[PDB]
């Protein structure tokens, strides 16, 4: 019930398990209006906790070199089906974010943007802290954290969208 908003796969419906937020449309639409405005040259996009891939596939559709990591074999199954439906080229890494980050660093992996929208039931703060500490975003890039508007981080500027907020941390 969710579609890619722009780019090469604009309009394509994504299979999304009834167990998702899924992800506010004005939120996604706003994040990318900003991202293409701030990064016209694009770059590499990291999406840990990707689900069916709503945000990571949107980046891919918009010209980003997207890397999506997700642990749930179910979600991964849907993720791959979605990569197919959209016909987009994206790297799918099926493993826990807590394993990926360490390894990504050792491989000298780097990205321009790292978006994280983990399930609100987890400790969204310790998780953001870990992402921020990985140092995976190159100078000039961004760490974008989605969370309930009541959760507050002094790491950067925020934008509220109804009940969700996005915290953007510059590097």
């Amino acid at each position: 019930v969710v579609r890619i908003l722009g780019g090469k796969a604009r309009g394509v419906a994504l299979k999304v398990p009834a167990s998702a937020r899924p992800s506010p449309v004005r939120l996604r639409k706003a994040l990318f209006d900003y991202l293409r405005l701030r990064y016209p040259r694009r770059g590499r996009f990291l999406d840990p906790f990707a689900g069916s891939g709503a945000v990571g596939l949107e980046a891919a559709s918009e010209g980003w070199e997207a890397v999506l990591v997700e642990k749930d074999p179910e979600a991964v199954r849907l993720l791959k089906e979605n990569v197919r439906r959209t016909g987009l080229g994206a790297r799918v890494v099926a493993l826990p974010v807590e394993v990926f980050l360490p390894e990504a660093k050792a491989q000298g992996e780097r990205f321009t943007v790292a978006f994280m929208a983990p399930p609100y039931a987890m400790d969204l703060a310790a998780l953001f802290g870990e992402l921020l500490a990985s140092g995976l975003v190159e100078a000039g890039g961004l760490y974008v954290l989605q969370h309930p508007k009541d959760l507050y981080l002094p790491l950067g500027e925020r934008r509220v969208y109804g009940e969700n907020a996005l915290t953007l941390v510059e590097v």
